[PDB]
């Protein structure tokens, strides 16, 4: 059993890792016929589908796909920063295999979090 | 695969899409029989169903019309800001197809826009 | 005529710009017979090809698919900043058809650098 | 034959010299079918391209406007300063005919 | 169409990838008569040719060889690191294939 | 065969050698139609043109007046000391025909 | 298929090796009708050409790769040269750091 | 089916609703090869296309691009108000998708 | 062949007379692809499409969908009234089979 | 050939002059299938049609068909007063074949 | 190219300039079975026909016999002076090949 | 793609612009066989083709000469004001390639309406 | 024929535009034997030529010469703006081929500009 995701992702064809270390942009949600799935978008413009279930899934799988829009959707409204997605290329849009979250603090988030604790110290 | 609700819209009859870039004014649901079924409103008076399940739906929506009400909700209760709706105008209220939110509000940009707030006022 | 690369990639079917506003992370070309092509990678895990000439290609493209090819190799060598790429989505990897290069200081970044030189002032 | 940039200039219908004194602020390049072509900015906003070739070009120009867009790219990634620029102001954006580049 | 150059090498006979992570060492060029070659070499020894063009390339590669000669000459003059090469192991030296540079 | 640009300038009618030993002041080029040229300057006012390529040119200079151009460009954005210049001093300006850049 | 530039040149009778392991001291380049040729030169006082014209190409080549090994100081470590042509004429150069 | 321009509009790319409530202060028409094309402008400096016939159109809008200029023709000559045009802003002059007339 | 728009409305299926005595207020045309359409309105709200031309037209209805567009365009601007609309009520908005114009 | 629509209309069977010197009260278009047709009515109480176009009517009427909708239209918009109407009898409502027009 | 109607008519045979300076008395259109054609007066008692499109017409005709037809329209209804006809002499009603209208 | 006459104009071979801000003067047109053309003139004696379609003509220029002479024959009729023509002089006459409409004479008669204001006030 | 001093200069060799809109700053004229010529200098330091007649010129010539030298002193006395000289660049000073003098600023303009400061000075 693989212990990170880029492992996981490792074990399947056509897959590749996108690290975004971002929060999800737009969220996207369809009901209508042969067309019930969930879009997501980045501000760096990469576009991301959970698939329509059916063609192509075991039946292990239709729980996942419900959890993985779910987890997307609380994402989205929360701003969680994505770490990374495994995604299959073979798809328009990339498709979601998998997803990782993890608080890593960005680039200028640093010195936005010391001119907060030099700006609370003079006025 | 459409990549946007607006490609989505393109792909049914009957269909527009309505610009709101608001959060819903109002959530109403139902369990009475034959009427189970949710309303959201906004400010601007559009008024919005999704629909009772029923023969026009396939068996593979049944669980993307719970996921919209679900979807609805949480928006509703977060005040998150829609951005589009696909809708079946054919329908009275209109019928929801599909949901777009997206996130404008620059994350550190608050805290950015604070720090001037502080900084202009200290030195 | 468009008069950047946002509105020329809107001319085209089956594209999409990415903002990367960052250097090439690697180059890989091959004069190997039928894979006589470029693979470009950045840091987020993105993946680009220039295509190998072919049949989809008219003439007017054979020059400027050569100058793509030279313009990655000195990008890569110098580590410009890439500022966005249009590619083709319907190809895996997803195909070049524009770049853009711009040395772009972000927005709040102009802000946070100004409040750096306010902050290492007072105190 | 002209001397400097701006007697060439003075040479044809529908041309003006642009004066930057500047450094290329983007460049940009296509290879799509019939947008195989290149456009610079400046950070005054000016918006300058090398047009694609095209019915208005005679043959002897399809080496020079592969040579104006090496010149370019090279300059942008230099960051070597570009006095003026010759355009056609007929083409929106105005189209690039020659360039000079001096002491920056 | 493969994504990475070990993909890539592995769509042909009698090819394997050379891990280098190293800049060239030395960048030799001919135009002698039926040497018209480039030959590099790394610290470790390792000699790499680019091949005269000859019967065995076909007509879209004629081109592809000319850039892989300018990349290896302007890779050598601004010592990036070479990744991986791709090669012929059927010929003595080496014969290039494919490069991938990365920091 | 020559040995420097300076006999190399003799061989011709209507040349000059310039001795600058100086960088290029500014670099024009234009891909205007019958205009196909550049031009550079030196700061002591000297203005030099490759030509237009032409009748007057034989088909091997076709090949090194676009290796000319390509040398004062790489020359002008470097600041190479250019040494020597022979000119045909029959064109207005004094026409290109050969350069030495030592440092 | 040599493996070196010394075994190169032991393959053509009118050749020698010579070892500069130093940058080029001067890039001449002519586009004049007859002449269109290079000359380097090196401290030593040693001159060599690239001949006036598959091998078109590589001629051209030879002078793209003397103007950047001279405009970037590179030292050059040999030139395989013809001997029965004045100045030498260059068949082979390598470099190394 | 959409039921005014604003939300016609909304179901393109790279489009947007302009409000004039003005009439059209100039119209142009061109029968030149390659641009037979209609150019109007309104008094505060708005300036739109209706774009050539080409590889961006099916076949179905060729009609209705002949309607759109006999439409801003007829409309410039009897004074009418434009309420609101949909164009592509991804064109230069912006390119007329839509037309709503009012009052 | 019937004498009136009211007779013609009743040979169709799900249609119906609307009676406006009134010009129209709003005319909106789009060429752009699959939206082939006009829309106009009336002060009293009512809203109107001659549809884009598809599967459910037969090949006749092609030249008469191009003449509604234009009769809707010149009654607009000249502010002619309209009697009746008959349209189908099973689309939205309510499309437009026949329309009356009468002068007193 | 005849000089006027009375003589025009005496050439074929089954069609008779109305004069009525009168604007049109109202027009009638259709573009429902198989009912793609005209109707104009006057004050007296006359109604007409132009016949729904088909396959069995030569080619040169289907024209002409067009032609009488759009001038039937811009005389009712105009006000323009109808001289003479030549129609087929023979059809229910009365069908136009020819029109005059005089102030 | 003729400049004006006058040198356009005396291009023809059986040819002749009438001048009006008139508005059209009146306008007559036929869709009747080969007798698709128009007839115009003026009140001076001047007949002319747009001839039936027949096997003496070649087809770049076709629009132009149509585009007539549309302009004396249009002239009827606007009251618009005709200055000249061009006309056949050797058709009853003589038959029209060009219009001018000046004022 | 050009933004007004003046710059379509510069873009063809044998052209120039003729401003006459001034309505057409004298419309004629021709069914005659190989004469199938229209003549406009003006005040100042300018005279105008609309070209007979000829083998000069590219197909997508066909339908735009139909609209070119229904144009001329419409803004004669209404008096419009004809401010630019771009015009092939290379034809005798001169034949229309573009035409802009504009209801100007304004320039210095806009500062003529308002020193007529100020003198009808004063004396 | 060329329509403008621009496309004449581009039918000789050894000729290039100098653009001045500037009158004539010195005339001079010369009857010395082998020196019948007569030279014009601009402010700007430019000089030029009319040369004296020779092998060079056609007898077409003989009296465009004599009238260019009438035309730049009536120029020069007048001080009309001259736009453009054609010249051959072979000549020191350069030879004159052609001239163009333009007007433009507009006759009732500059009564116009007058009664517009009288009149916002009065009433
Ligand atoms: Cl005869």
């Amino acid at each position: 059993t693989p212990q990170n995701i880029t492992d996981l992702c490792a074990e399947y064809h056509n897959t590749q890792i996108y690290t975004l270390n971002d929060k999800i942009f737009s969220y996207t949600e369809s009901l209508a016929g042969k067309r019930e799935m969930a879009i997501i978008t980045f501000k760096n413009g990469a576009i991301f589908q959970v698939e329509v279930p059916g063609s192509q899934h075991i039946d292990s799988q239709k729980k996942a796909i419900e959890r993985m829009k779910d987890t997307l959707r609380i994402a989205y409204l929360t701003e969680a920063k994505v770490e990374k997605l495994c995604v299959w290329n073979n798809k328009t849009p990339h498709a979601i295999a998998a997803i990782s979250m993890a608080n890593g603090v960005s680039a200028l988030e640093k010195e936005v979090s010391a001119l907060k604790e030099k700006v609370s110290a003079l006025e």
